Order: C-alpha cells, then structure tokens, then sequence
C-alpha cells in the first residue's frame, strides 16, 4: 500500500482520514491512532470562539504584554502597543499560526478545560486539550492529542455542518482558505484551481500535520486530515510527506 511506502520513504508514521461529503467514500490509514494535534487545534478553537461570541463582539480589543508573547508571534509581536481585536487574533492564529494569538483566544474562551467541554458538546470525545501551547515531553500520553478521524469529524461539524450559523461558518472557512502556512502540504497534493481551506501544525518528534477542506470545481467537498510523527525528539519533518499522502488520498477518491 502507498501509505506504508511513504512511512518507509520518510522515516515517519502517518495518520490519514478523508471523507468525500458527496459520496461518503472514505480513505483511512491509522485513522484512530493518536498524534499530537499541534496547531491544528487553532481551527477548532476559533470554531468554539465563533460559537461563544456575536460577530460584533469579535471587535472587542484585547490588550496584552510582551509576557504574553511565546515561541512564535509573527503578528502579535507587532501590536503589543495597541493590543488586537478578537477578530484580528483569530486571523493571526489561523492564517499565520501565531501562537500568542491562540493563547489569547483560549484565555478568552476559558482555557483548555473550557475548549475541551465545548468539543465534547459537538460530539468529539477524542480530542484532548490540556494545556495552552500543547510542550515536548514524551509520546504515548494522550494529552494534547487527537486522531485523523476526530479532527475531520470536528472540522466538518464547525465548517460545513450545523455547529455554527452560516455567517460565522463563512468567517472560519475564509480564514482557512487564506492560510499562509500550508502551501507545501495538502495544497501541494490537490489539483490546481481547486479551493482549499487548511490549518497546519508542527511539533518535535518530527510532528507535521495539516487538516483541510478541499472543494472540487463543482460538487461536495472532501475533508482530510494528514497527521505524521517520527520517533526521535529532535527529528525534523518533510512537508513533501503530507503533499504525497494527499495525492494518494485524492487518487483513491477520484
Ligand atoms: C503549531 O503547530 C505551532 N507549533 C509549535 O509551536 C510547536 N509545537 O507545538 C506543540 C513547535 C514549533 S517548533 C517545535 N519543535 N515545536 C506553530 N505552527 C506551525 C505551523 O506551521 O502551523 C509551525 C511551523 C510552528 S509554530
Ligand atoms: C509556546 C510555548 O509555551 C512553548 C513551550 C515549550 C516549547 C518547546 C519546544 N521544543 C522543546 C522544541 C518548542 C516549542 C515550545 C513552545
């Protein structure tokens, strides 16, 4: 099988789940195996934020300090002086994977415990938010992990089904469509011209993730999660694994 070949080729473990929402055909490989979700959780966090707040309430200015800056703060490091609105924080979190922005958003929705509660409410019993900035340690722990199947199901719930009213659904989808961080991942494995909404993640042990909604020109979208990890803490990743895995998925569905 082509997925086993890629694990071999890239010295990594792959978790794959894809759902064609038109046919209900699926493509699965280790679909229920846990991986650190890393920044992919930002998408679900905004889904919860959008459930909590009116669109107008997203204009609430959030102030923060240099103390709130963490490992990677591409947008938030530029606005300590003014703060940023919740809307601008959601834009930073989703389109740049600004870690500080995610932290600020999580703080506003009541932290990981509160995020976990709201995910459970949409039917997600697997995803396990435990900490702000989900933190190295060891593989095996279920804290800050999910599965390809659960991330697909939760992303679909927010973005395409009924967990958000349509105007808020529109905001989430648009931010994800205009992601700047996933050019070499799922987007690189999809046919040209086909619109993609995605959120990437990356983490130690060579963890490299992308979750996405992919629209054919015409017809119902596919929802895909491609998760990966490696056995060494210091191992880096290769984006090409995710792109190639996506090509395998598209071939199996198309
Ligand atoms: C999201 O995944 C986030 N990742 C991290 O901050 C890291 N771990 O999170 C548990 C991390 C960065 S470097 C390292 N060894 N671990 C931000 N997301 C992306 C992304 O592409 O989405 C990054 C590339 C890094 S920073
Ligand atoms: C945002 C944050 O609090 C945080 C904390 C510890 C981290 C450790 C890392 N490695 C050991 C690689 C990487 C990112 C990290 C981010």
């Amino acid at each position: 099988d082509d997925f086993a070949k890629l694990e071999e080729q890239f010295d990594a473990k792959l978790g794959i789940f894809a759902l064609d929402t038109g046919t209900n055909r699926t493509v699965a490989y280790r679909p229920d195996e846990r991986f650190a979700f890393a920044s992919t959780i930002k998408a679900l966090t905004v889904g919860v934020l959008l459930q909590q707040k009116s669109i107008e309430d997203l204009n609430q200015r959030i102030t923060y300090t240099r103390d709130d800056l963490v490992n990677y703060n591409p947008i938030t490091e530029k606005h300590v002086d003014t703060g940023m609105t919740l809307k601008e924080l959601a834009d930073a979190s989703l389109r740049y994977s600004d870690n500080a922005a995610q932290n600020l958003i999580l703080k506003q929705i009541g932290g990981p415990e509160s995020l976990k509660k709201e995910l459970r409410k949409i039917g997600d019993e697997v995803t396990n938010p435990e900490r702000f900035c989900p933190n190295e340690v060891n593989p095996g722990e279920t804290q800050d992990t999910s599965t390809a199947r659960a991330l697909v199901t939760s992303l679909r719930a927010f973005a395409l089904e009924d967990k958000l009213p349509s105007e808020k659904r529109e905001l989430l989808i648009d931010w994800m469509k205009r992601n700047t961080t996933g050019d070499a991942l799922i987007r690189a494995g999809v046919p040209d011209g086909w619109e993609v909404a995605d959120k990437t993640g990356a983490a130690s042990y060579g963890t490299r993730n992308d979750i996405a909604i992919i629209w054919p020109p015409k017809g119902d979208p596919v929802v895909l999660a491609v998760l990966s990890s490696r056995d060494k803490k210091d191992a880096k990743y290769d984006d090409k694994l995710i792109a190639e895995a996506t090509k395998v998925v598209m071939k199996a569905l198309n």
